């Protein structure tokens, strides 16, 4: 199953929409850039499952996004560990753009 998460919301709020999403191992979250860019996607190296640095970098999409419609995806294949991965925009980090995507297992 493919989730669609828009950066910045239809009512024009700095927010993941929806910032919070359960997945299950072979589902796709796609990011898909909305209102209010530029927007990113981070994930610090404390804030994904056992804090690996080298799969929060993997999953982090540190590039601005400036025009709606551009996405990126991430498939959370069989090989991703289970539990959370919490993420935020940086361009919009004051504002509390963050969202947490929950890999169940
Ligand atoms: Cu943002
Ligand atoms: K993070
Ligand atoms: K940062
Ligand atoms: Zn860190």
């Amino acid at each position: 199953e493919t989730f669609t998460v828009k950066m910045g919301a239809d009512s024009g709020l700095l927010q993941f929409e929806p910032a919070n999403v359960t997945v299950h191992p072979g589902d796709t979250v796609k990011w898909v850039n909305n209102k209010l860019p530029p927007h990113n996607i981070l994930f610090d190296d404390k804030q994904v499952p056992g804090a690996s640095k080298e799969l929060a970098d993997k999953l982090s999409h540190s590039q601005l996004m400036f025009s709606p419609g551009e996405s990126y995806e991430i498939t959370f294949s069989s090989d991703f560990p289970a539990g959370t991965y919490t993420y935020y925009c940086a361009p919009h980090r004051g504002a509390g753009m963050v969202g947490k995507i929950t890999v169940e297992g």
